């Protein structure tokens, strides 16, 4: 699943959205 060009920060990869990962230096790819 592919998760929206959004940007966001977060610690634990598991915060991100849909089918996505949460970047240490904030931001979900």
């Amino acid at each position: 699943r592919v998760c929206p060009r959004i940007l966001l920060e977060c610690k634990k990869d598991s915060d991100c959205l849909a089918e996505c990962v949460c970047l240490e230096h904030g931001y979900c790819g």
